[PDB]
């Protein structure tokens, strides 16, 4: 071959890309997460045979925010049901990130609209999780391990960001330098490290017709212990009883969970 190869030709302009102003033309408008932390989202809808669409525009720290997940939307859905990127824009100050709606209900509204379907939910949870879990780590190109995670988690302590009104049950009213240190007496463990989503809630879970069909808010998805997402899910089960929350487990394929790892989770999430 030939190496250090600079060759410069003369070209017209290229044809340059359809811009966003276009994609977004005839649908309704929503903001849906008022007061929340992140972006501004915007629900279009009512468009005769177009589907439904999310808009979210991160300014500033938040810009950064919503290219992570764009980066990991587009990385997981070669194994995985996600919202497809329609379109996304970067600007110094800006992001943009226009994607697919996906049709259906949340695992939470679902468990609550059918709690005699509890059991079956969690071992559709469970099958769903295991399928993430199994893809190989040698596929993944985002770090989301404990030492990342523990720095970021640091920032946040020392900029005053911890919700420290959100802590579970068992830290309620705990100042977040004690959450911080007691946390720091589980470690350390050893990892065992698959792709994680990051937030594996019930909130982040889509079921239509009775079926998981995807799965969104996929910002901290990378490679971290199972524990990352066994603990947010087993968290939030706890809602419904703690029978569903051992199934979990179960189903899931642990029969002798962890507690150290799942408390060093549950704790780390505190700070999220
Ligand atoms: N700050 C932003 C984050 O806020 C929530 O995350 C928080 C959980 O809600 C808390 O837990 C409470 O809610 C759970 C159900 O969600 C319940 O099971 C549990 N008993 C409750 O104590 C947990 N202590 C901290 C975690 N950071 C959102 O989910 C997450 O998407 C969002 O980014
Ligand atoms: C953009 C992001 C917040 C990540 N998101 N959220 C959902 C859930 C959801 C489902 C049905 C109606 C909703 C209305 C307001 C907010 C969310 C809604 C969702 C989804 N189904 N499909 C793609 N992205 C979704
Ligand atoms: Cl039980
Ligand atoms: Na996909
Ligand atoms: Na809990």
């Amino acid at each position: 071959g030939m190496s250090h190869i600079q060759r410069e030709t003369s070209c017209s302009r290229p044809r340059l890309n359809s811009n966003l102003d276009a994609d977004l033309y005839g649908y309704r408008w929503a903001r849906d997460n008022v007061g929340q932390s992140g972006a501004t989202i915007y629900r279009l809808y009512g468009k005769p045979n177009a589907p439904e669409l999310f808009l979210k525009h991160g300014k500033g720290s938040v810009a950064n925010d919503v290219t992570d997940e764009m980066v990991r939307l587009n990385w997981l859905t070669a194994f995985m049901p996600l919202p497809t990127i329609k379109h996304f824009i970067r600007t110094p100050d800006d992001a943009w990130l226009l994607t697919t709606a996906i049709p259906g209900k949340t695992a939470f509204q679902v468990l609550e609209e059918y709690p005699d379907s509890g059991e079956n939910i969690v071992d559709a949870l469970a099958v769903f999780l295991r399928r993430l879990h199994s893809i190989p780590v040698c596929n993944c190109p985002f770090n989301s391990d404990r030492v990342f995670r523990l720095a970021q988690a640091q920032s946040r302590m020392n900029n005053g960001l911890v919700d420290a009104s959100d802590f579970d049950d068992e830290r309620n009213g705990w100042p977040v330098e004690q959450v911080w240190k007691e946390m720091h007496k589980l470690l350390p463990f050893s990892p065992d490290s698959v792709v994680t989503h990051g937030d594996f809630s019930l909130d982040n879970l889509i079921f239509d017709e009775g079926k998981l069909i995807g799965c969104i808010d996929v910002g901290r998805v990378g490679i971290a212990d199972r524990y990352q997402d066994l603990a947010i899910l087993w968290n939030c089960l706890g809602e419904f009883s703690p029978s569903l929350q051992k199934r979990l487990f179960q189903k899931y394929g642990i029969d002798n969970p962890d507690m150290n790892k799942l408390q060093f989770h549950l704790m780390l999430d505190e700070f999220f």
